[PDB]
């Protein structure tokens, strides 16, 4: 009640807590990649839609928000659909949006972000080619 | 048997119970968010299916139950699949369902619920944009 | 606190961990197929575009990179579009690219790769007909 | 759990089927499926904690 009720359990406690190793830490960091890589095709593929109706892409200062809402800064868009070509803007969860480039150096458009490092254009400058 | 059997254990009891601090309380509340955020894409994405066959979304009074069962209140749906586009209706565990809006103010459709606060349209009005 | 706090839980632990069987392993391997099969039409269909402007296909050593960038190795291409007929080159995730053949034995062109086996021209020689 | 011996036969049945092992309900029962389900394509049932078939603890799917 004092010893058997305790001593037997002290062992069972450590014996239990000792051989219970669930998993690692950092698997979410790997997930951050595909979350952004998923955006890549989704970004360019979505921009291509706007590149079809208005026959071109939005400006840097015009930002991806133009894909979210009608491009107030000129040039204006024709047959801009409801809410643009996206429901909402994917916010990079490190305090940054997906900064597009007008014109892109790897093609028609380039996109960039701080990324997990939280630094602009250092190592986690992903968003397109580089 | 009376002192060693006890006094030694009284210490072991408190020494054990003192330095055993497992965790916090409230982690489940954080989980309630993703549980609802998971619905968000699942809700709109599922509604989009109905927006394809019948080329439109169900009415407010028609509710999300139309996604569960054939929409009895008109307009009627074409090629409505078996059991609609969902197995069962996700019940918000605070006494509320996911009230859709016909038409949505943030787009084609808007969804709302009481939420953890259990209040209608106060702070936990999540279900879509707002 | 020592027995009820433990013994009841030891059961709940095993009772829980025992009847929680989520899924299999190897489903991704099945996905590797369609990922490559998706390339097949995308490869030949994309090459056909180059077969239109320059009225022919790129050379083996010229590789699919010619579809990525202007074909430096002659013959030269006419009206080669921006960045060629593709954004980027699909890299087979087993240390190999999609080796084209100039001329193909199953037609105008043939493509090959190591594949999941990681072996050249053994079993996972997919990329076109064979 | 294993390839369906009773016909109809399955195509591209993966290794060991779609599960490691069968979850045994710890009250002397397995998860009895229904062919075809009344709440949809398939329905599942079990004795449950009551240990009674189709009384109160008939969970396994919709009902
Ligand atoms: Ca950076
Ligand atoms: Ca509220
Ligand atoms: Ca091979
Ligand atoms: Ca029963």
């Amino acid at each position: 009640f004092t010893l058997l009720e305790i001593m037997v359990v002290i062992v069972i406690l450590g014996v239990l807590a000792s051989l219970v190793v669930p998993n690692l830490m950092g698997n979410k960091e790997k997930a951050d990649r595909q979350k952004v890589v998923s955006d890549l095709v989704a970004l360019e593929g979505a921009l291509d839609m706007y590149k079809l109706d208005n026959s071109r892409y939005p400006t840097t200062e015009q930002g991806l928000q133009a894909l979210v809402s009608a491009p107030s800064a000129e040039p204006h868009a024709r047959n801009y659909p409801e809410g643009g070509y996206i429901r909402r803007l994917p916010q990079d969860p490190w305090g940054s949006d997906y900064q597009l480039l007008s014109p892109g150096q790897c093609g028609q458009v380039d996109i960039f972000s701080l990324g997990p490092d939280g630094v602009p254009e250092s190592n986690d400058d992903i968003g397109n080619c580089t």
